[PDB]
């Protein structure tokens, strides 16, 4: 699958994008890869911050759907006109599909000044598609119309940034050791269940139900490891105590202040471990991240890449950059393995380990 290796680019905190073509003749766009939503959308108008945009008038294969669409993310909204057209991924599989495209005719806080992408590829499931689950997501169309296997994988490497999206398969050169799989709880977002959290090999002793309140998701469109309201406070209290040697302001832990060092004590910062529900009754595994994953370079004034949430645990780029991540849509599961590209020193290294015995793992799902 070497055709597809290193096909991702980006800037820190700004997301990862892949080159795509739309329409006939092919129009090239850079497209944010987003496992945390399900719409395919591209700029269709000359917004001052856009390098380029979808020109429907130039495409013989374009077809109107005569429907409006509105999509708001956490911050950032866009509005668009639904249609279909022919889509390719140049450094992806050698195929062309007819897919739904939201032509963005108006946005708000969506397109970033100075960014190099012109659209967004929602890779999650129809249930969370706008306007409703009858708008077939790009990946569903790709599988329906070709022989490409219902599976994709992401190696996000991490002010330039790189990675790989392997469509339709797995590339064993991108990970070391073994893949461990967690069930997709339900096909809307990529929902999984966290069953135990260890800061520095030490349990937070919280009810596991409150690691997944009100859900836990794997989301490549989110930069941060985002932890729910209760668990964040518990987590940070543990991270504070682990790092008592130095002090930092209250705003720093809330992502309200940068903390600066001269080109930095990695030790005195604890590894963070999430235990995930395994494939088997009472069997779990754990994934372990270094502080180089949760301390975001932005002197070296890093940012604290962990934040509280009203919407659940979000396993963002902070988590994903430690690992090769397999979205095995065929078997309703997500695989994790140690990435061949993750940022590590010589003292500590990112890990995926198992099996472990954890009882009552189902009780960790919120209802
Ligand atoms: C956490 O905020 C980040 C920046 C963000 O919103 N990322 C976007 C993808 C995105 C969106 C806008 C962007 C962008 C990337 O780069 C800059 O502009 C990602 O899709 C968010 N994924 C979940 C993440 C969550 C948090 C828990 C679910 O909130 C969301 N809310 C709304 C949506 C859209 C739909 C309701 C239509 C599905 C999705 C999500």
């Amino acid at each position: 699958f070497v055709e597809m290796v290193d096909n991702l680019r980006g800037k820190s905190g700004q997301g990862y994008y892949v080159e795509m073509t739309v329409g006939s003749p092919p129009q090239t766009l850079n497209i944010l890869v987003d496992t945390g939503s399900s719409n395919f959308a591209v700029g269709a108008a000359p917004h001052p911050f856009l390098h380029r945009y979808y020109q429907r008038q130039l495409s013989s294969t374009y077809r109107d759907l005569r429907k409006g669409v509105y999509v708001p993310y956490t911050q950032g909204k866009w509005e668009g006109e639904l249609g279909t057209d022919l889509v390719s991924i140049p450094h992806g599989p050698n195929v062309t599909v007819r897919a739904n495209i939201a032509a963005i005719t108006e946005s708000d806080k969506f397109f970033i000044n100075g960014s190099n992408w012109e659209g967004i590829l929602g890779l999650a499931y129809a249930e969370i598609a706008r306007p409703d689950d009858s708008l077939e997501p790009f990946f569903d169309s790709l599988v329906k119309q070709t022989h490409v296997p219902n599976l994709f994988s992401l190696q996000l490497c991490g002010a330039s940034v790189g990675g790989s999206m392997i469509i339709g398969g797995i590339d064993h050169s991108l990970y070391t050791g073994s893949l461990w799989y967690t069930p997709i709880r339900r096909e809307w977002y990529y929902e999984v269940i966290i069953v135990r959290v260890e800061i520095n090999g030490q349990d937070l002793k919280m009810d596991c139900k409150e690691y997944n309140y009100d859900k836990s998701i794997v989301d490549s469109g989110t930069t941060n490891l985002r932890l729910p309201k209760k668990v964040f406070e518990a987590a940070v209290k543990s991270i504070k105590a682990a790092s008592s040697t130095e002090k930092f302001p209250d705003g720093f832990w809330l992502g309200e202040q940068l903390v600066c060092w001269q080109a930095t004590p990695w030790n005195i910062f604890p590894v963070i471990s999430l235990y995930l529900m395994g494939e088997v009754t009472n069997q779990s595994f754990r994934i372990t991240i270094l502080p180089q994953q949760y301390l975001r370079p932005v002197d070296d004034c890093y940012k604290f890449a962990i934040s509280q949430s009203s919407t659940g645990t979000v396993m963002g780029a902070v988590i994903m950059e430690g690992f090769y991540v397999v979205f095995d849509r065929a078997r309703k599961r997500i695989g994790f393995a140690v990435s061949a590209c993750h940022v590590h020193d010589e003292f500590r290294t990112a890990a995926v380990e198992g099996p472990f015995v954890t009882l009552d793992m189902e009780d960790c799902g919120y209802n």
